[PDB]
């Protein structure tokens, strides 16, 4: 903010003059004048002499001015140009310009205090001059007059017929021409006349300029305006037709056109043009529809005709044109004019793609408070009905939120509406079909007509803020469903997956991690649903394999739950408390559930707490009185605290939930649909508590009010533990309901009995659950679960009188594996009459048969196998394999393909044998998948019977990254060779740790190993505490100078039974400064776990890529990289990752060359290892698409990528190392448009 | 979003929008409950122990059942039990299908094919689905004889009959629809439909809501830059079609801002230049210099004028002037203001919506009075660029506002065409001054006090000063 410094050299010549000012610096200032026109001066001031910028196209590139001859007098101060109709004066002590008529009359100067300077001009002039330009006014503002005398607006272009820019002038004589893009004009009554560059308008900024140009006019506004046209340019002559009227029009086609023009003519109206809207143009169509006649509403456009037609009636065409185009047709494909403009690089810089509207349409609310308006509503409802609408989503009964129509609906609007499709539904079925709706409000009253609620367009995001801020995500809605909850309405549901997103319907799906943990929470909530906006896509399998499974599998959960939840419909109907609650109602009295919403219950007995948290290692959960069981992994919790519960982050396969003491728990077979068949045995779980608990199981028709005068069926289960046995009793039958139930399977959990009685009798004893179940009439069997001790008791349905049954003594199963026959498990394929089969036509099976029809592509088996801890489970498959060689099959872990089995030929059909792999589980449910995956290169072609999983890991592990971590650790991915999904690291302070909860069968001494990081140089040290005990020294030596190297630190413990705690501390004495990933856990000596064996570092390309990894690209010299990471979801419909959340790519709009590397020293040389990798190719056939090893000893190996669209896996086996080392990667050769996807790559030694 | 206490709160007992929930219900877990029977309100709590609640003024949602008693319930008990009280006060809730406990695809964009192909890839898969619900999809919204009730069989041809509901029942999956309170009033083709004439006859309007323009077909879109020649060079190249079949003349609208649902993107200073050259340049090489170029656009910054084009005023109100009828936009006594300024800042080619654009409840909003019509021709006629517009189909044609607007309007059109040769100099002026066929007295009179912000009347070439009649019965 300061003037020009001194005149140190003037030099005239002709009509320019230059002038040197002091800066105090070697590199002195510049000011150019040049006099354009006798009234007309240039003045560029150049900061340190530096070259001016490019003028912007305000200034017309061809202007040109004859010779003016001016007067330059260089001898006195000040210097002076003089034209015989202006005197321009430049002092010298400093720099000052003062502006004059040829006759001595002050036009206006640059003040003491400064004018010209780095960001624009500032002059002083007659305060009561009139000031004129700048701007005028649009169609949404307040219109001013013509004075500008006390003015600071912008100078823009704005929008809506305004008007702006860098021209200020008086009628007393003068006028100031700027040349910018943008900018602040100011002005006032003390005579101030300015312009600054300022900051970034609102507009945007791109033309920049190092120097201020200028332009300083003089005379009355004629000369002025013609000076200003002299700059910046006069106006080519219109077309003559252009002076006549013309008649603009939205709305018409040919014929009213016509009829227009003839209108006119028949009264000697003139009429010159009529201009046309998007009538006009194919707009919204492929092809550059968007400049193309619309030859629907103008036929005779296909030619010339229509255009010499209206010349010979006198008629010119204008046609509207938008400066956009339609990236997405109707038919939401790709447009051509999208695919020339991306490639070409022709959008609008910070312009993205967004969703507009075109077609109005006019419409007006209907008032459902109305008898009369509610029977009409309904009457014009029914043929949809009887044409199968039989629910209703009522929509936007609440508020109308369209241009200038702001309309609220009243209160009961929601009640009303559904009133007119309740009373009318009921009428017209006579009762016979249960009326369903939604809304997306609620007041009181309205849950009388049958409707849900749901929580309206919602963010696809995590929470409030993470992405935008003027919608809340996930993680707010079990704020909104408990809120409804005290509110009487807890027939709750939401848009899983999110509704609304940046730039509207063309914005990014949720991710794969944010999708998967909706799914998972919607799970367990009343209205179960997903929603997206126009063209979006929510079906599981687009947001790849991990999303597609861990939601599979928590809708088997939910299905297996169907009685247990509809028992809660009922209750409804009795008290209006449904299926979900907070604790508060459970808890009136605890101060932790005044206000928790982290949790909640579904139905009485189950506590769920999902996970919400991006990359969420760990939940603190609240857990109220009582004593919980985990649902999935089965230890004890006593209640009264926050628990510390660990997930995996990398499979996301938890959801934490636990089981209330006291449970009594309904549950049945997964069906794909609710009445796809008879449900002739119902499960019950039952965790006994002290105290009596029960549960009235219900069934009905499921379908009409019948239910309503008595056409139903209840029974009234409850248990108690008492001092020695478990007492159960099965209440009577009541209700007129014939029930499809005719057998319930008991499952007394915490004893597993040697006798189980009922009255007077005790029953008959079976092997196992399996004999049991297939004994017609009462038993009872015992075994062992997740849980522990199991008591198994059969008994009749629906028996006229209640039965008691009392299960004692104490005998443990000495079993140690479970058993899951896979006839029970789930079966899928690539369509839905190519699923695997259940069959009985070889003999030999267990169970009630085996699974067949593993011999068309895609076909598979998955079961949900619960494990304690993460760990090494030796799991052994039975099966057959009767076809004369060797057949193969993908085991899938959580989503990730573990294993190639190779499956002997057993003989026969009929004779069977066993395959044990060993299998990376983590605590709690696991998805094993034993798959014909001929992408993979499997053949299928075998019966499967059961696989059996130990009850207890061979070695355990625990997670770092999952601990309590205190004290400062933390958890990070900024370093290479980590396990699972991070490590820990910020172990400096005293009293930062990570503290593990590491479980034992039997109270002994286990053996430790803790995997860990030092590239501090030196050894360093932590304190190991287990139990609270006395801490020990863990002595951790340091690989050298390399946070990228890992080390194992063994140890023993002596451990409880049960639950242990194991931290490592950085104590007063010990030094600290490492880095903590993974302990693993056994009796015997600690082994490589079948997680870890993967060398390669981010080789499923997971990590937070803000972060790098050893992985290397290469393009050629001058090439844009091809390469990058992400998650697909930008895309509709998405492309998503083979697992879990990420995938490399490579893409470019032209031609490309591109790679990407990763070497890796292996840890025994002179061995053979193995590349495997999914890979996913589209769109235009590459010249070259591989996976390439080499570096190991031998010759490059490679492996080709066949363009399809699906992902494959490529797999390079025999790979002999004899260097040390291995080169992976992955290489494209494009003429362009070539989508290559990797992911889940892994180099592993190999048997 | 909140938590679930209440402990300070004055937010009113609402429906609400959105997802939202309320009503004239506060308990409490230290064993009571309070419902008050009311159509809106004020519930207010406090700290110091206040639990009150207050039927208040009329609320922002309205209120049809006004109450001189006040009717209110106390409940004693756990909150499961205060909660059971609330249903027998308030109603129980009706048995849902059982399905109703399955999950449910809700889908917008959706055609019978893909349904077949979700349900199919849900089936093979074995993972559980009991229900599609159908947006829009599903339906004939925007058309005559109840078209928002009536299957759409066009994307759903075996809705025809009962086979759609039947074959999908045979796969396990049930159907939902969405429902909009409203019905269409004006089909596509602008006529009035079988649903207006029934609901108007029985009337059957939501009271208070009067009709209103929506828009339903979304699409994608995406702004080009015109700053790029090889951009514009593009954009020629794609429009010389459009052209040799008859459009001569470039309508450039939305050269200045996007403002659409989150998209809100400003275009640069030069984007109305820039795009105007484009079709310049493109013109004037494909014909040889033989065809005049002619433009419009809604913005002006300076140099824009040197490739051919006229400004106009935007969607201006349909009004006498602001806040006659609404305050969201001017009307045509601000127009003189407006088009004065542009002159001052050397763009005079200046034209605005004759008649007006906007009314209140969009297109389908009241056309302009005969007498403001009338004016308004009036007045446009000695303005540069006269032109008149309306919304979507709204007329503009002289006849339709009766014999005076008709005739009035002709009257003064063959004032203007007679003074074709008078206008046509000052064309000619502009290209080789920049000034045109009109300017503000204050051009002429640069010193006179009552020149200096003067726009009720202005020159028309150098010798002819207008005063437009612009009041209402004046
Ligand atoms: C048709 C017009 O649509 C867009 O702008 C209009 C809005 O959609 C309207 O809702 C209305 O907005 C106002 C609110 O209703 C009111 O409550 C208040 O808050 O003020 C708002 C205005 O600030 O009016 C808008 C302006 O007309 C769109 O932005 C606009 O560009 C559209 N007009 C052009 C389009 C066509 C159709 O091709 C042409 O016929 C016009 O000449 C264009 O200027
Ligand atoms: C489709 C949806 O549209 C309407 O509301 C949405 C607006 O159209 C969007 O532009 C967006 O507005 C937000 C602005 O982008 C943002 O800058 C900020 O100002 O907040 C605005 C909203 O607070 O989002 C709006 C909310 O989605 C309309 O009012 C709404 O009812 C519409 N949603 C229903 C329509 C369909 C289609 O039939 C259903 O699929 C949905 O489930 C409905 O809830
Ligand atoms: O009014 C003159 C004023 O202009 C500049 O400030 C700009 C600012 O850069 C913009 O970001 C925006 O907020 O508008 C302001 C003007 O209204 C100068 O930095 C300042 O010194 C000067 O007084
Ligand atoms: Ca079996
Ligand atoms: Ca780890
Ligand atoms: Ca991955
Ligand atoms: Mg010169
Ligand atoms: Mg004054
Ligand atoms: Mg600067
Ligand atoms: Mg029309
Ligand atoms: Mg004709
Ligand atoms: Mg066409
Ligand atoms: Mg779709
Ligand atoms: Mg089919
Ligand atoms: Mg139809
Ligand atoms: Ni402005
Ligand atoms: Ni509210």
């Amino acid at each position: 903010m300061a003037g020009l410094g001194n005149v140190t050299g003037a030099v005239a010549s002709g009509d320019s003059l230059t002038l040197t000012l002091d800066n105090g610096t070697s590199a002195s200032d510049i000011l150019e004048l040049d006099v354009l026109s006798e009234e007309l001066l240039r003045v560029d001031y150049r900061p340190s002499g530096a070259a001016p910028s490019p003028s912007t196209p305000m200034i017309d590139p061809d202007a040109s001015w004859d010779a003016v001859g001016a007067t330059i007098d260089t001898s006195g101060d000040p210097i002076v140009v003089t034209t015989p109709r202006m005197r321009i004066e430049i002092a010298r002590t400093p720099a000052r310009m003062t502006i004059k008529k040829a006759d001595g009359t002050t036009l206006l100067w640059e003040p003491a205090s400064g004018g010209v300077f780095e960001d624009g001009v500032r002059f002083q002039r007659g305060s009561t001059d009139n000031i004129y330009g700048i701007r005028s006014f649009n169609a949404q503002e307040d219109v001013g007059g013509l004075l500008r005398n006390s003015s600071d607006h912008p100078a823009h272009a704005g929008q809506q017929g305004d008007a702006g820019g860098p021209f200020m002038w008086s009628t007393a004589g003068y006028g100031v021409l700027v040349d910018s893009d943008g900018g602040y004009p100011y002005t006032d009554t003390t005579g101030k006349l300015e312009f600054y560059y300022g900051g970034t308008p609102t507009e945007g900024r791109r033309y920049t300029k190092t120097n201020v140009e200028y332009y300083i006019m003089v005379g009355e506004p004629k000369e002025i305006m013609a000076s200003y046209a002299q700059v910046t340019g006069t106006a080519p002559m219109l077309p003559k037709w252009s002076l006549g009227f013309m008649n603009f029009e939205w709305g018409i086609d040919q014929d009213e056109l016509e009829a227009h023009v003839d209108g006119y003519r028949a009264r000697n109206i003139p009429i010159d043009a009529f201009a046309l809207d998007y009538d006009w143009m194919d707009y919204g169509e492929d092809n550059y529809g968007e400049f193309r006649w619309n030859t629907d509403n103008f036929p005779d456009a296909a030619t010339t005709q229509l255009k010499e037609d209206m010349e010979a009636e006198g008629i010119r065409l204008i046609g509207i044109r938008k400066p956009r185009i339609i990236t997405r047709d109707f038919a939401n494909q790709r447009t051509q004019q999208y695919y020339d403009a991306d490639s070409n690089g022709y959008f609008y810089p910070g312009h993205n793609e967004y969703t507009d509207y075109f077609i109005p349409v006019t419409v007006r609310s209907f008032d459902p408070y109305q008898q009369a308006s509610r029977d009409w509503w309904w009457q014009h409802s029914i043929d949809a009905f009887d044409k199968g609408i039989v629910g209703w989503w009522n929509d936007e009964t609440d508020k109308v939120d369209s241009g200038s129509a702001q309309y609220w609906f009243g209160n009961f609007s929601t009640g009303f509406t559904s009133q007119a499709m309740y009373d009318g539904q009921r009428d017209y079925t006579n009762d016979g079909v249960r009326v369903w709706q939604t809304a997306r409000s609620y007041y009181p009253g309205a849950q009388r007509y049958a409707t849900t609620l749901w929580s309206g367009d919602i963010g696809t995001q995590f929470y409030k803020g993470e992405l935008f801020n003027w919608a809340p995500g996930m993680q707010e809605q079990p704020r909104i469903m408990l809120s409804s909850a005290n509110l009487g309405q807890p027939k709750w549901g939401m848009d899983t997956g999110g509704f609304n997103s940046l730039g509207g319907a063309s914005g990014p799906n949720p991710s794969p991690e944010l999708y998967t943990r909706w799914m998972q929470f919607g799970a367990f909530t009343p209205v179960f649903r997903v929603h997206g906006n126009y063209n979006q896509q929510r079906q599981p399998w687009l947001y790849g394999a991990t999303a597609e499974e861990a939601s599979k599998a928590v809708m088997h959960t939910r299905y297996s739950l169907l009685p247990y939840m509809y028992a809660y419909e009922r209750e409804a109907s009795e008290t209006g408390l449904g299926l979900i609650k907070p604790l508060l109602f459970d808890y009136p009295n605890d101060p932790q559930a005044a206000d928790y919403t982290e949790a909640w219950m579904f139905g009485d007995w189950l506590l769920v707490s999902p996970v919400l948290g991006e990359a969420q290692h760990s939940k603190q959960i609240y857990l109220p009185a009582g004593t919980w069981i985990d649902y999935h992994r089965g230890q004890t919790y006593s209640g009264g605290q926050t628990i510390h519960y660990p997930v995996n982050a990398d499979t996301w396969t938890d959801v934490p939930l636990f089981v209330k003491q006291g449970a009594i728990i309904p549950n049945q077979q997964v069906l794909d649909y609710v009445d796809q068949q008879s449900v002739t045995t119902v499960n019950v779980d039952i965790f006994p508590s002290a105290s009596e608990t029960s549960f009235t199981y219900y069934e009905d028709d499921g379908s009409s009010y019948d239910y309503e005068s008595g056409s139903s069926f209840e029974q009234r289960l409850a248990a108690q533990d008492l001092s020695s046995s478990v007492r159960v009793e099965v209440g009577a039958g009541s209700g007129s309901y014939t029930p499809d139930v005719q057998h319930y399977v008991l499952k007394i959990h915490g004893r597993a009995g040697s006798a189980v009685t009922a009255g007077g009798s005790a029953l008959t004893g079976y092997g196992d659950l399996q004999a049991l179940q297939a004994a017609s009439g009462s038993g009872w069997a015992s075994g062992r679960d997740i849980y522990g001790d199991v008591t198994y008791v059969k008994l009749p349905a629906a028996s006229g009188s209640a039965t008691v049954v009392e299960v004692s003594g104490s005998a443990p199963s000495a079993a140690t594996h479970a058993i899951y026959e896979v006839e029970d498990a789930s079966r899928s394929g690539a369509t839905p009459t190519t699923r695997a089969g259940i069959n009985t036509n070889h003999s030999g099976y267990s169970g009630s048969g085996f699974v067949d029809k593993l011999d068309v592509p895609g076909a598979a088996v998955t079961v949900y196998a619960n494990a304690p801890v993460s760990g090494d489970y030796p799991v052994e498959l039975r099966y057959a394999n009767g076809s004369g060689s060797a057949k193969t099959l993908s085991v899938y872990v959580n989503a990730a393909r573990v294993q190639q089995l190779s499956l002997a030929d057993t003989g026969a059909w009929s004779q069977w044998g066993t395959q044990t792999t060993t299998l990376p589980l983590t605590a709690g449910q696991n998805i094993i998948t034993y798959k014909y995956d001929s992408d993979a290169g499997d053949t299928g072609g075998v019966n499967l019977d059961y696989i059996r999983v130990p009850f207890a890991p061979t070695q355990a592990e625990y997670a770092a990254e999952s601990a309590k971590l205190w004290g400062g650790a933390g958890t990070s991915q900024d370093h290479w060779f980590y396990k699972g999904a991070a490590f820990v690291d910020n172990l400096t302070g005293v009293g930062a740790e990570a503290s593990f909860d590491v479980y034992a069968p039997s109270a002994g001494t286990y053996n430790l190993s803790l995997r860990y990081a030092n590239g501090t140089g030196s050894t360093k040290t932590l304190s190991a505490i287990v139990n609270g005990g006395a801490a020990s020294t863990v002595t951790l030596t340091s690989p050298g100078m390399n946070w990228n190297l890992w080390n194992e630190h063994t140890m023993t413990a002596t451990l409880t039974a049960g639950r242990n705690t194991i931290s490592f501390r950085r104590n007063s004495g010990n030094s600290g400064n490492v880095n903590l990933d993974r302990l693993a856990v056994s009796a015997s000596a600690i082994t490589t776990l079948a997680s870890e064996r993967n060398l390669l570092d981010n080789g499923d390309f997971e990590r937070d890529t803000t972060y790098n990894s050893n992985w290397t690209q290469w393009q050629p010299s001058g090439q844009p990289s091809a390469f990058g990471i992400d998650s697909g979801n930008a895309l509709h419909p998405p492309e998503g990752p083979a697992r879990r959340n990420q995938r490399a790519y490579f893409h470019s709009d032209n031609a490309y060359q591109q790679s990407i590397h990763q070497v890796v020293d292996v840890p025994v040389n002179n061995a053979t290892y193995r590349l495997e990798a999914k890979v996913r190719m589209k769109n235009t056939t590459p010249t070259t698409a591989r996976a390439e090893v080499q570096g190991h000893g031998g010759s490059p190996i490679y492996a080709n990528i066949s363009n399809d669209g699906v992902w494959k896996t490529i797999v390079i086996d025999n790979i002999n190392v004899t260097s040390g080392s291995v080169d992976v990667g992955f290489y494209v050769d494009s003429p362009g448009y070539t989508t290559l996807h990797i992911d889940e790559v892994t180099l592993t030694r190999a048997p």
